[PDB]
């Protein structure tokens, strides 16, 4: 019992005071030493549960007791029992040896509660590799909720410690069948994180913060200088401002870095502004496909296998020289986060002088974590540059270069690659959206550059690209426009990126906890969105989800898609829900979010769950069957997503390769005698006959935000089915009453004949 | 309203000056000092105090602070120095003219004074002196309990109650009994006590904090706790206030300001402690962190305070040191040290520290940078600072590991030059003879020298290179105006001061272009030889006429 | 809202008036892109706003630069005389390129004040 521990420790302090008093005179104190030994051995039985004195301190005291030095021993015992009386286990963080008044003052001026986390681990905890040392490592003192690791080597030890230690609000068990149940029943508020790695620190700390029970209601609720500052604020060698918006920045950087006749590897699901930049600049867009998730009917990210495969396919056809850009969104709309260091490290092995444009519009909270800032384009560029600048890496590459000797290039898709230090160059560009998280005027943006050849190669081009698409000096107004945003973000609500990050984690935990909410609803994590193949620590994993961009799985809930959201969620929620699939609705957390917003979300989710359960009990056989089929309809019978289909042979400069000519397709569609409208109902029949349906317009269903079809795209049956099923009123470049624009067969024949003649003549 | 504000600040009457701290400083200076009345002033005070002295024709007596050559900053004026000056006047006989002691509490560097001790030990020599405490930096400190007792108002209140206790009557009787037989000139080496009957505590403090919330921009306050306010200065104070301000701020604004005060006082009190928590946590982290501590050291009170001024379950010890020790160090003004990395603070400021939560810098010495945590500092601010320091440390460690012999030698050179030997800190020079009413004392007429520079015929401009030779040639280089480099106030030269080798050297080494009263391209204004001789002859004739 | 836009069209005596909320250069480039295709020649007064030149470059149009009559006494450019426009449109006809031209693209009131007769 905790109370007897305080009484026994105070009694030990009194006994040691008496021992020191008697010994100071110089008598024989063997009886007092025996009494001290007895009391310390009595203590040693229960001190495996508490953390501050615990084992190490008591062992040191006993070592002093053997040495027969009552002065230091009694002083230490008195000090320990003092701190033990006020700060409890908290003083485990203290460093008694050094200055103590400072640490004691901070403890009295409480910021938020301190918690103990049990770690039932049978492995040796003294090794650095061991989780206990690792988990203690990487904690940041800044967090207002701190914790320390208590370890027990046995299951019975864990149960006993939790049954009586009130400072424990988190247990980490290792492989236990009944231990979790017994602990959960002993105290329902404890988090029994199941046995297994490094994300453990984030998921434990979120549960700790949630333990603070912030909603307590039960009866009721239940010019140059500005650029230089931002350049170092965002780890950018230089930095430019854009007033019009993110789209203009995309067009600017695309125009500055893409010339006619240059291929541009690009994620098909990137913003339409990149596609239009490619159309304007006359670059050939080679589209990469992201791995699909048919269960949730949403795209993920672009596996590095695909990027390497495309680059080596061009290498095969001699078109590699044309490629000069890779355009991947660093935080996909769904949430998946790319690893920039790995993507840029491998790619620079195949195309040493490539350029990268990481569109980080959605990656607003990248700075809410000190190790995830290694997953941004700018920091990754800095690290890659410094690494390439080290002779140590030169030796590592030389060892790497020799091992691969005798391996055909076509096999490089399998091996992990290393840039050539002698020739590789870092030319990263990036863009972060302002209003989505930064508090400034409407639709501002910024561009960041870490390019080793900016001045020599792309300075004048950047100047011209700025003069175009914005014929002003945005380097003047946006400095003051955004300086307000940084001041608002940094101070208000502490760093709003931190507050909303923690709120998102707390909401994730609360959803995982509440029985009714988790009964039907779910939050998808790396074990869902990311496939097992592409999950191989943070420095190694390819894809890691962003906690702030949540994908709530309504599929098991049922009620279909695009109707439950419209009829409930946006009625009162207000905070942005930028997307909605058939079964998964993407919840988004913005800076304006408040704890009250989190509890309103949990209240509406709970109300929906409670009404669903009300129907279930009232549901008859017919209702039960209808609900089962409706849930089954949008969980298993999901049509496959429309993967990009190669550009029609009439618009492909090289028949061998898969990169088209979107500019010619764009302008060739302007004509009225070359364009035809075919109703969706007959597109499949027309395809069956053997005709080649080549679209002429950008078909961009708005809510997804990404172009299903681009000019010169071979309309495929999956795209037909997807367009037919989807009936959202916001579809740019398409209409369901007239038809689907398609090049007339005569026009396609003429264009392909001209293309074949041109290719034959040019080769000769 | 006045009673509520006084209770909030523990003062008797608190007056608001909606024109900045300089206006309030000049108001108090004018209200207290008259022409002739000597004033003891810390040379590092805000320039507004020097100007207020010049306006009222007070003869300034300058109390220089103990130097810190290693860090190139001035700590504070040792109480022994104040006693030595107050007793050096007595020998000349001018001690009756002294009227004010004007020291900046919580100096810009961040060394903190002990107001109660200084008032007790100065009221023994001059039981009717007056104290003006410039608390521009310490205004926040009142809120925290363990630093409250080092404020002017609390120290004054305690000195008031203590002085009027029969227990203190017996204590003073015993002290005097133990004192007899000791030369009065030896009172510098012995602790002193005030006389319970003769001494009248008088304290004036100037703040700025309340401008932050529900108050006008740059609004400043004046707290007054004077026994004889209604008798000797209740009218001079009002006239001075009118002279530098309108009537409305003193009372008409004051009632509304008190209404604002109720909300601001609670918000400030609750939020100020939070900032001190961050300061303590960050200071502890910089040392405990294995990686930061290799290169970065936050200077500690054991470092800026020489042991000569130090009296050295540590919470009771900490409280006792902050209640009784002479010099302590405010947690909230961090003097971060760069000397290990071998890069002068200018580079650190330029490159390393660009992102900024709340506020994170106000000074950059040769081998350090002063960081201050204001009301805007939050938990993330500590995280950001620790993270940037950690990245700098990691980069430096990598460079050291990859550094060759030549690179390590160059780094050692870099550290050596900023660290260890540094240009000597110049100290106040003797006022010129023609600007010193009596030779026996070291105070001077700063007003006569102020206007005596208006005469273009007398004034001349001299260059640093030629100034060195002129000093070596025996020509006295007397300044004609204030020279105020980057650090707030702290005029290196004041009207009539004598330029010395140290002064010339300090100015030559400077690089900051924000030097008021200095024209680097042309020179520095100095009284001509003929003008100085004429003024000295006039002063000698004036002194001789009295003897006639 | 559409009715309001019609009211604006009535105000300006247009058929349909479209508002571009990103400056005048954006609207210039919008019109240039909507009208001109690659190859399609475009006559243009050399003094026009540079936004038009950039729009032509983006759309790949072949610009035929019409020059305004000089004013050496005051060192300004007045405007392009109609005779010059006709002379260019006919000089193209000799080479057979006249079919290509799609935009005259004249300014309506030059910088100095001279006003064309549309």
């Amino acid at each position: 019992p905790s109370y007897t521990r305080l009484d026994t420790w105070n009694l030990l302090d009194d006994a040691c005071r008496h021992l020191a008093e008697v010994d100071l005179a110089g008598l024989d104190t063997t009886h007092d030493v025996a009494r001290a030994k007895r009391l310390m051995d009595r203590i040693g039985a229960y001190e495996r549960y508490w953390l501050y004195p615990g084992a190490q301190n008591l062992a040191t005291f006993r070592a002093h007791l053997d040495s027969h030095s009552t002065v230091r021993l009694t002083e230490e015992v008195s000090l320990a029992v003092r701190l033990l009386s006020e700060y409890g286990d908290r003083t485990a963080l203290f460093d008694t040896s050094a200055s103590l008044a400072e640490q004691e003052l901070v403890a009295q001026a409480k910021q938020q509660q301190f918690y103990t986390v049990l770690l039932a681990d049978d492995s040796p905890a003294t090794a650095p590799d061991s989780l206990a040392e690792c988990l203690r490592q990487l904690r940041n003192p800044a967090d207002e909720v701190q914790f320390e690791l208590l370890v027990v080597a046995s299951i019975e030890d864990a149960i006993t410690a939790v049954a009586l230690n009130g400072e424990i609000q988190a247990a980490i068990i290792r492989h236990w069948v009944e231990c979790a149940e017994w602990i959960r029943e002993l105290r329902p508020h404890i988090d029994l994180y199941l046995l297994t790695v490094t994300d453990l620190h984030s998921t434990v700390l979120a549960g700790l913060r949630n333990r603070y029970a912030t909603p307590f209601f039960d009866a009721l609720r239940a010019i140059k200088t500005a650029m230089d500052k931002a350049a170092v604020t965002w780890n950018a060698n230089q930095t430019y401002f854009v007033t019009n918006g993110t789209s203009t920045a995309n067009k600017i950087v695309v125009q500055a870095l893409t010339r006619p006749g240059d291929i541009v590897l690009i994620d098909r699901n990137c913003h339409k502004s990149h596609h239009y930049g490619l159309v304007l600049a006359g670059a050939y867009p080679m589209y990469l496909d992201a791995y699909p998730l048919p269960q949730y009917a949403i795209y993920g990210a672009v596996p590095l296998r695909t990027i390497k495969q495309a680059l080596l396919d061009l290498e095969a056809a001699g078109q590699l020289h044309r490629v000069r850009m890779l355009l991947l969104t660093n935080c996909t709309f769904d949430g998946v986060v790319y690893n920039p260091r790995r993507v840029m490290e491998e790619v620079l092995a195949i195309k040493p002088d490539i350029c990268f444009l990481w569109d980080e519009a959605w990656y607003a909270f990248a700075t809410a974590v000190p190790w995830a800032r290694q997953r941004t384009a700018m920091i990754a560029a800095e690290r890659l540059e410094q690494m390439l600048s080290t002779a140590e890496y030169a030796e590592e590459y030389r060892n790497w270069c020799a091992s691969m000797d005798g391996v055909d290039r076509s096999e490089w898709v399998d091996h992990r690659l290393l840039p050539d230090p002698n020739r590789a160059r870092v030319r990263v560009y990036a863009t972060h959206s302002t209003h989505k998280s930064l508090s400034a005027l409407r639709q501002a943006s910024m561009i960041h550059v870490r390019d080793q050849d900016f001045k020599a190669l792309t300075r004048d081009a950047f100047g011209e690209a700025f003069l175009t698409h914005t014929s002003t000096s945005p380097n003047q107004q946006l400095l003051a426009s955004l300086d307000l945003a940084r001041r608002q973000v940094d101070i208000e609500g502490f760093e709003l990126v931190r507050h909303v990050y923690n709120m998102a984690l707390v909401f994730r935990h609360r959803v995982r906890k509440d029985r009714l909410i988790s009964k039907w609803f779910r939050i998808l994590d790396e074990s869902d969105l990311v496939p097992d193949a592409f999950r191989s620590a943070w420095r190694s994993d390819q894809f890691v989800l962003d906690p702030t961009r949540l994908t709530l799985f309504i599929g098991a809930t049922g009620m279909n898609g695009y109707d439950f959201r419209e009829k409930i969620l946006m009625e009162r929620f207000g905070i942005q829900i930028n997307k909605t699939s058939i079964n998964s609705v993407l919840l988004i957390f913005t800076i304006g979010v408040t704890w009250s917003s989190v509890h309103y979300l949990l209240d509406v989710l709970r109300r929906v769950a409670i009404d669903l359960d009300r129907s279930q009990k009232a549901a008859s056989g017919a209702d039960l069957a209808l609900h089962r089929r409706h849930v089954e309809e949008i969980t298993q019978d999901l049509p496959h997503l429309p993967d990009f289909s190669e550009f029609d042979l009439a618009f492909r400069p090289d028949d061998a390769s898969s990169f088209g000519d979107m500019r010619s397709a764009f302008y060739a569609g302007y004509e009225e005698a070359d364009r035809e409208y075919v109703q969706i109902g007959l597109a499949g029949r027309r395809l069956a006959e053997g005709k080649t349906l080549v679209s002429t317009t950008f078909v961009v269903p708005y809510p997804p935000g990404f172009p299903v079809l681009v000019p010169g795209q071979l309309v495929s049956k999956e795209i037909i089915y997807f367009l037919a099923q989807l009936d959202v009123k916001e579809i740019h470049g398409y209409n369901p009453d007239l038809g689907l624009s398609v090049f007339t067969q005569a026009a396609l024949a003429r264009m392909e004949a001209a293309r074949n003649a041109v290719a034959t003549v040019g080769a000769a």
